[PDB]
């Protein structure tokens, strides 16, 4: 198909947090029917960053969801033309960062345009002290909205000294492909697990995996 047992992506990043301007680059690949992936970043100006990268992790891919059950993939349809998300990410201390992507298909490879903009992160949190670990398991809710669809869920950050500081993930998902052409779902939820696998020279280069599955609840119902 468009979308194959084997794909490969390309991403471009520039964005500012805290004043601070920065770019990324990376390349992956990943497995979109087993819901895996693996991404390779690096950054490219403004490196070292003052602040921990995995404020950044979501931002590196809706492709590599593995849809169970049945459900339709509001993503894989979206192709040729591809599709966009907004995102606001607000953190419990007072940080805030919003992202745009945009994600096209050409010559056979995924590839990723984002820009970023976080805000009032705290200079003695973790985030900006880099006391940061990497992120738990979480599951999104996705619904849909006037004409897209809509993600929603929280996320823990893990911390230094043992602890969370936890986020909540407002997400707006746009097909560039008419509406007409997709056949939308109800609610319904997916699990996420993104794993720092290696980093190098103070988080200058970052490898990240994710495996991601989509499904109904399935505790029994009443109605």
């Amino acid at each position: 198909e468009l979308i194959k047992e084997n794909m490969h992506m390309k991403l471009y990043m520039e964005g500012t947090v805290n004043n601070h301007h920065f770019k990324c680059t990376s390349e992956g690949e990943g497995k979109p029917y087993e819901g895996t992936q693996t991404m390779r970043i690096k950054v490219v100006e403004g490196g070292p960053l003052p602040f921990a990268f995995d404020i950044l992790a979501t931002s590196f891919s809706r492709t590599f969801i593995n849809h169970t059950q049945g459900i339709p993939d509001f993503w894989k349809q979206s192709f040729p033309e591809g599709f966009t998300w907004e995102r606001v990410t607000t953190y419990e201390d007072g940080g805030v960062l919003t992202a745009t992507q945009d994600t096209s298909l050409q010559d056979g490879c995924l590839i990723y345009n984002v820009k970023i903009r976080g805000v009032n992160f705290p200079s003695n949190g973790p985030v900006m002290q880099k006391k940061t670990l990497g992120w738990e398991a979480a599951t999104e809710m996705l619904y849909p909205a006037d004409g897209g669809l809509e993600g929603r869920g929280d996320m823990a950050l893990k911390l230094v000294g043992g602890g969370h500081l936890i986020c909540n993930l407002k997400t707006t998902y746009r097909s560039k492909n008419p509406a007409k052409n997709l056949k939308m779902p109800g609610v319904y939820f997916v699990d996420h697990r993104l794993e720092r696998i290696k980093e190098a020279d103070k988080e200058t280069y970052v490898e990240q995996h994710e495996v991601a599955v989509a499904r109904y609840c399935d505790l029994p119902s009443k109605l």
